[PDB]
DNA sequence: ACTGCTTTCGCATGAACCTCCCAACTACTTTTCCTCACACTTGTACTCCA
């Protein structure tokens, strides 16, 4: 419901969509994979909300926008 | 009686204040997000004691 929703969205979940999608296409892509091709700074995972937007920054408010950088590793 | 004691007055034109706020960079909060390992049971393992 719109009423309090509370949508439980982080930057944990959009690896873990991208992981499931790797094992449906059955690829050779895993977790040593992933975490190998964002702490190298390869696909933006972190620092994500300062440099992605350009012109839908602002009006997010402060702990949003908190969230969607790339803050801590999981 | 007479002094001191006033009072108008001037060659013609050009022109020649102060407190509080918005500063600047510090620091110490806000605005709700995500991420979980913790309490008592219960079921299942391999002992038991009569």
């Amino acid at each position: 419901p719109q009423e309090e929703l509370k949508l439980q969205l982080h930057m944990t979940s959009t690896i873990s969509i991208l992981y499931l999608a790797s094992t449906h296409l059955s690829l050779p892509v895993y977790t040593c994979d992933y975490i190998k091709w964002i702490c190298t700074a390869k696909m933006p995972y972190f620092q994500a909300s300062e440099i992605l937007p350009k012109s839908w920054r602002i009006q997010l408010p402060n702990y949003y926008v908190s969230i969607l950088e790339g803050s801590i590793s999981p």
